[PDB]
């Protein structure tokens, strides 16, 4: 609930106004995870936020 972040896997670059743009490396925090496929993640080494692919993050 404030206890984990994730780590990006991987570069991705959006092209929606709603998903997240970021960098392998960066630290996330998972906002919202109701859906399986698309988190929304605010990111703590950007200060941007945005929905993601799920599969492109695992915890830190
Ligand atoms: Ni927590």
């Amino acid at each position: 609930g404030s206890h984990m972040t994730f780590v990006a896997l991987y570069d991705y670059e959006s092209r929606t106004e709603t998903d997240l743009s970021f960098k392998k490396g960066e630290r996330l925090q998972i906002v919202n995870n109701t859906e399986g496929d698309w988190w929304l993640a605010h990111s703590l080494t950007t200060g941007q936020t945005g929905y993601i692919p799920s599969n492109y993050v695992a915890p830190s």
